[PDB]
């Protein structure tokens, strides 16, 4: 990835093919991701790949603060150990932390975040480091 665009696999004939993540994401409207949701059969975001936008009642952004365990329809909820970028900051690299066993960063993994025209953010999410972990959404951001 570059300042504004993400590109194809290095070392392949698609390595020069780049796109704006703000125009090429998977849309998720999954209220169960809410940091306030304590129900549901725990699941795991192990299959995630590429860029994602979150919408709906569960919230439109990842949480910037540690989430209590057994929220977001998962066991170890994941939150953004960083500050969201502003539009014009480009693609930014961040740490996501999973809360477990008295440790708000028991697991960590890299996530990319970009602010987009129209007042939304997109996230590049590549699996999880363990299960059951999920990337939560904060419903305070409507
Ligand atoms: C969208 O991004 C994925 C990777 O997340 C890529 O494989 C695909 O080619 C992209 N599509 C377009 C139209 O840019
Ligand atoms: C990540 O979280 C820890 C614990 O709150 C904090 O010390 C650190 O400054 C955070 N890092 C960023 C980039 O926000």
């Amino acid at each position: 990835y570059g300042l504004d665009l993400d590109c194809g696999a290095p070392g392949t004939p698609e390595a020069h093919v780049c796109f704006d993540p703000c125009q090429n994401y998977t849309l998720l409207d999954e209220p169960f991701r809410s940091t306030e949701n304590s129900a549901g059969s725990q699941g795991c975001d192990k299959n995630m790949s590429g860029w994602y936008r979150f919408v709906g009642e569960g919230g439109v952004r990842m949480s910037e603060t540690c989430v209590q365990v057994h929220r977001c329809q998962t066991d170890a909820p994941m939150w953004l150990n960083g500050t969201h970028p502003a539009l014009g900051d480009g693609i930014t690299n961040h740490t996501a932390c999973a809360h477990w066993s008295g440790n708000c960063c028991f697991w960590k993994t890299e996530v990319l975040v970009k602010a987009c025209p129209g007042g939304y953010h997109v996230y590049r999410l590549e699996g999880t480091p363990w299960c059951n972990l999920r990337y939560c959404t904060d419903p305070s951001h409507h």
